[PDB]
């Protein structure tokens, strides 16, 4: 998970200069969802782990709503 990175590609979190992955609606020290208004970097290339969960979550959460 979002445990932490030099050079991270996701949001940026006001309680406290962590940054969270940007398909990470939940900072991991604040937990404050991610900004609507934020968008996710195209780039952004999720580690194996991180796709491997979002791209399930998604398949159950965005096949639903989206
Ligand atoms: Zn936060
Ligand atoms: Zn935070």
């Amino acid at each position: 998970g979002p445990l932490g990175s030099p050079e991270p590609v996701g949001w940026q979190c006001p309680g406290c200069t962590f940054i969270n992955k940007p398909t990470r609606p939940g900072c991991e020290m604040c937990c404050r969802a991610r900004p609507e208004t934020y968008q996710i970097p195209a780039s952004y290339q999720p580690d194996e782990e991180e796709r491997a969960r979002l791209a399930g979550e998604e398949e159950a959460l965005r096949q639903y709503q989206q």
